[PDB]
């Protein structure tokens, strides 16, 4: 998260750390807790890989301070996900959890946007995650971050993109500040966009992509693009 | 190298594999043999690191049958190298070798561009190295690659970049194919750009940077950017 600040523990009860087994476990993406044995993330976070765990109720990743955890037993990526397609289409996946994660302590389940939700253009929303604090940094964040930003319409999103990368679609929900100073970054992918500037809010997006250059991987000068939960809600529910 | 083919051993007599000691030795960058005890690479290949060796007259890395090698005693990075500044300026370094490497067999010393050399805009050139064969691949190349491409002027270079990445400078030399299919890739940094499409050619650039995204780390749809040897020749000779 670029341009944000430390969250407090429990501020995003459904925020997960999605961990991949390399040499040992490492944070690769965010994820979103939906139910005791179900979670939601970006398809690109799991596609082509195997060996995952989610941490629930965590705050400072190097402290190993999670409250609950479960192995991921199975993953369903959207069948029309295309890692290399314009706009990274259909960048959503559900995950089945081996062990139940209970709504307790600082852990809780997200309320997803309804399929008939409005598009929220102009609304304040929050991005959260352990992604890099700046696109040039070599490491991800130690402490969970969040930032308040503004949802834009599809047309507005594309107007804010590079001229040859006008690939934002209605299946996306994009945020951008008018100062060009906040956004998501590597390590935030698969996490939640929470509606509203404060308090409890529905989860309306899943972190997916943004724009970089050779010295800064996630430019707040350009929007951050999420998979739109209302567009994918029926599919998420069916999978 | 993207869009290229297997080279032959000795095709580029001055091409080195710059190895870094981690778990075991591994290829981290290219380098360019300048003389019996001296090599050239990119500053970002050596800055902040130590414990290097160069392999000369190599071909297939897994074969381990380079003709000659040497540990590196010390490295010197350009004093104005800036990994964060637009254009990653001054990305050159020299290296002193513990063991003399002879010009013999498939190993020879580069002829560097003189400081009076022109821009070479429009000319063909060759890129060589063990970088990845595609930006979406996980691993570097096993067999040394090369590709023929076309040198572009500073202004033409920038015209072929994204509008928010107009970072090419006169201290760079860039190459780009109109078909958008050739370029350097991670693992190629530090290696040579050789003037001309065939024959003995002077070394006119050092591999430095290119455009990527989170799923494809090098994009031949945009130019590949090298440090221009003519610009840096006096520094290289003195260091």
């Amino acid at each position: 998260i670029v341009g944000g600040q430390d969250a407090t523990r429990g501020m995003f009860p459904y925020q997960l750390s999605l961990q991949h087994m390399g040499a040992g476990w490492y944070h690769t993406c965010g994820a979103i807790l939906l139910a005791a044995n179900k979670a939601l993330t970006a398809a690109h976070c799991t596609e082509g890989r195997e060996g995952f765990r989610v941490l629930a109720g965590a705050h400072v990743l190097p402290a190993n301070d999670q409250e609950q955890e479960s192995d991921v037993a199975s993953v369903t990526e959207h069948p029309e996900f295309d890692r290399f397609g314009p706009g990274i289409p259909n960048d959503v996946a559900t995950m089945a959890l081996a062990t139940a994660i209970n709504a307790a302590g600082n852990v809780g389940y997200a309320t997803l946007a309804a399929a008939n939700a409005p598009d929220y253009a102009g609304d304040q929303a929050r991005l959260s995650g352990w992604g890099k604090l700046h696109g040039a940094d070599d490491g991800i964040a130690d402490t969970l971050q969040y930032v308040v930003t503004t949802v834009r319409s599809t047309a507005d999103c594309n107007a804010r993109m590079p001229e040859h990368i006008q690939n934002v679609m209605d299946q996306h929900i994009c945020v951008h500040s008018d100062t060009g100073t906040t956004g998501s970054c590597q390590g935030d992918s698969g996490g939640p966009m929470t509606h509203g500037a404060s308090g409890s809010g529905n989860v309306i997006g899943v972190t997916s992509w943004g724009i970089g250059n050779p010295v800064e991987s996630c430019l707040p000068d350009f929007p951050s693009v999420y998979a739109r939960v209302s567009y994918f809600r029926a599919w998420i529910d069916a999978n």
